[PDB]
């Protein structure tokens, strides 16, 4: 497999260690989101240690209004949290 | 870093170095779309060889309708993709 292909499996399997945790296992839920975002992008967002920014986040990014962040939402996600990057790759 | 963050970093790296190759530096136009997946996405696509699949793989992702798939776009080309993968990791 390509680098490319390896990445997506590898984003992918970190997905399914939150969403996995509790409820659906295919999605995200406020507790799940925070703890991914917490532990695991910690170089490209601020630690969260309040309800309300979690209650935020899960609002800005849950495009179809279930509460909670399903695979597609979090890849936009990740586009979102990416947008200064592209400038230092071109 | 986090096993995520390198997968990000990642997979922005590849969109890259196919979307810098002609014009819009930021975008893949069709021809780079098609090289990145013939060259990168060979497990989960079959390989190209016909231009009405470039036609219907692009109509599909270009959501803004620019002709074009920005970093947005293809994140979520990369969930599509992936659909069947999510039951492995449950
Ligand atoms: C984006 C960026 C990265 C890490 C953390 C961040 C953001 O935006 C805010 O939070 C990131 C990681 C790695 C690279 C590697 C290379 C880039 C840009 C990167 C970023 N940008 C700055 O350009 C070439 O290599
Ligand atoms: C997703 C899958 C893989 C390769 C080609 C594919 C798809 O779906 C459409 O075409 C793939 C590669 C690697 C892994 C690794 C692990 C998974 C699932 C994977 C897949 N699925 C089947 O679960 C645990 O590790
Ligand atoms: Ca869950
Ligand atoms: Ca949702
Ligand atoms: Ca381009
Ligand atoms: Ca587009």
């Amino acid at each position: 497999m390509s680098e490319l292909e390896k990445a997506v499996v590898a984003l992918i399997d970190v997905f399914h260690q939150y969403s996995g945790r509790e409820g659906d296992k295919h999605k995200l839920k406020k507790s799940e989101l925070k703890e991914l975002i917490n532990n695991e992008l910690s170089h490209f967002l601020e630690e969260i240690k309040e309800q309300e920014v979690v209650d935020k986040v899960m609002e800005t990014l849950d495009s179809d209004g279930d509460g909670e962040c399903d695979f597609q939402e979090f890849m936009a996600f990740v586009a979102m949290i990416t947008t200064a990057c592209h400038e230092f790759f071109e």
